[PDB]
């Protein structure tokens, strides 16, 4: 009972079985004809006796079901492992792609709790970003995973802010540019600038080009720690401050405050857990612990945000309620920061 | 969507690694010894306090810890199983510095085990499983410790599932510490027993039986069970031995046992024998089977697979004795009685 619950919680074979099914494109090969284990083994280049033992666990956890003897089809949850599903969960669990490869850092979590520093380098030889720049195949798969989420996740944050009295918007860490794209559709009178670093600056140009927004959202390069090149009535920090330590985040916040036009606002799009609420913490701590072992960053509660804001001459005006997006598991918040 | 959260939870590595880190840090033991605040726990575990609190946050979410009083954390009923003195020994079984949990890192390369059917332990640690233990005394001793705790209780029910009245001598191939032989001696004082075991791991046998007060009537012989067995016996026992080996090697050990079988004797296999369609619990069975694959290239075998191996060794499965329930042991076992065909 309690012995069963503890063993299930500390089991490594179940999450590795799921990641193996995704890496082998198992669900894809089933939908495309391969019904028997003999055909599934041939298409995945695996030994049939071993694949059946993996399927046996996949059946026991509800990702596959036996429909007629020997024929295995995916369940409704197992259908998410199809490569063309909108949630892209197969790519997120592919051990050859960036995120699931990086999740191996969790096998050294005791070191991360001892030091507070990431363990990615201790497994792959280089830190997270240096390894991406040296493996273009991995940098591409990471850029892809970010773009699949950015194409839909910003309609709700865009709707949670009034843009009538806004002239220009600067998105620091503009990423692919999905947020700036969502602001353009919501408020066509606003001009947007995506400010990115030397690396991601060109993944933003190509994304807004393919959206038909090249003439509507400018993309400039820059460094977040130097003075900002332009002023804006609204500066956006969407999932950027969680990558930097505390002493570097107040600098980015200070530069934003400095470049903030009169009456403007700084918008922080991230999590802001409150100790009292009964909100789901599963996805939040997943992201938080990922930040620890990947880069050393961290999430921040609403109380810590007040400390960061006050240190940048800013004040947290208001946290706009839970932002829900169709295929985005983690609900987010919008923080409004005034001087 | 509920399916999106169900799939992400099943495929998550942060939850099981948080449990193993808590076990490795002896977190629950330090709480029960006075340290309830984070600053006290960080001092006793030699960790960074801000990082420790983030690990505690996941532990309370998954119900292993609870925040009774502000800033003070206490283990739940499930969390109390990570205390080191707990009879199930789950803290040692999740300790990343000890043999079993260290070997579970082999799961990170499970796709290679499905492509080749051979273990992945060597690709993580440089040497195969047993060769790595024989070379790291700290690890072999921790491995011996995990088995010995289980061998102290898991053999009363299997011993009671067999009639020893007409048995004169019992040979236990792969006799482990010697728990099965110790359970038979207490149940049938008229039985002499010999424990057979390979190099290095015979050392754990003589001291366990001595500490059981049975050093008199349980012999211990060092040998290799791919060679002719040291003697004949009315009952030859294979308690969780064959699952460590592939099919061709298991048939050879089975063939050596059939060669040393006295007239009228029986070979007893103590392991699992699931029947496809039984509908019995398969959480503990799949874990052990997949562990055997990545650890050593072994496997569990179904009732039908057992019929094939027995026939290849000149044997027939006469009886399969029902689910054996042993205290603090999550996996019910079985006793297959084999006779010459
Ligand atoms: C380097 C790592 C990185 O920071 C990359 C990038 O910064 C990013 C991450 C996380 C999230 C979002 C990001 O853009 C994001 O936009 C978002 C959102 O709109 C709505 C809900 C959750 C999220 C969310 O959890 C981080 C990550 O772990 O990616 C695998
Ligand atoms: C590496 C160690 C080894 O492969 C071989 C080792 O001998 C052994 C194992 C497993 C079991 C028993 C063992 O003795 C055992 O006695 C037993 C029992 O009496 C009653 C129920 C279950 C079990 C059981 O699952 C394997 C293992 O991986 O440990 C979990």
């Amino acid at each position: 009972d309690a012995l069963r619950t503890l063993i299930r919680l500390g089991s490594l074979h179940t999450p590795m079985v799921v990641r193996t099914a995704a890496t082998l494109r198992l669900v894809d090969h089933i939908l495309a004809g391969a019904r028997t284990v003999k055909a599934l083994a041939a298409r995945t280049d695996t030994r049939p006796e071993a694949l059946l033992r993996l399927i046996r666990h996949l059946v026991a956890i509800g990702l596959l079901e036996e429909d007629a003897p020997g024929e295995f089809v995916p369940t409704e949850v197992g259908e998410l492992l199809a490569d063309d599903h909108p949630a892209a969960q197969r790519a997120w669990h592919d051990l050859t792609q960036a995120v699931a490869r990086a999740d191996i850092s969790f096998t050294r979590l005791p070191d991360a709790i001892r030091t507070g520093r990431p363990t990615y380098e201790s497994i792959y030889g280089k830190p997270f970003y240096e390894d991406l720049a040296g493996r273009p195949d991995l940098r591409a798969s990471f850029d892809s995973l970010m773009t699949t989420r950015e194409d839909t996740a910003f309609a709700a944050p865009a709707a949670a802010y009034d843009w009538t009295n806004v002239r220009h918007v600067l998105d620091v860490g503009g990423a692919p540019g999905g947020f700036a794209a969502a602001i353009a559709r919501r408020a066509p009178h606003v001009s947007a600038t995506v400010l990115e670093m030397a690396g991601t600056v060109d993944t933003a140009r190509s994304y807004l080009k393919d959206e038909g927004l090249s003439d509507r959202v400018d993309v400039v390069e820059g460094d977040f720690f130097e003075p900002l090149p332009r002023k804006a009535d609204a500066i956006i920090l969407s999932f950027v401050l969680l990558n930097w330590p505390d002493h570097d985040a107040v600098r980015i916040l200070t530069r934003c405050a400095e470049a903030l036009e009169p009456g403007g606002r700084i918008l922080i799009h991230e999590r802001a857990d409150v100790e009292g609420d009964g909100a789901d913490r599963f996805f939040s701590t997943l992201l938080d612990l990922r930040m620890l072992v990947f880069l050393g960053g961290a999430l921040r509660t609403r109380e810590k945000w007040d400390g960061l804001a006050a240190s940048a001459g800013l004040v947290v005006e208001e946290v706009r309620g839970p932002l829900v997006s169709p295929n985005v598991p983690l609900d987010s918040c919008l923080l409004v920061l005034a001087p």
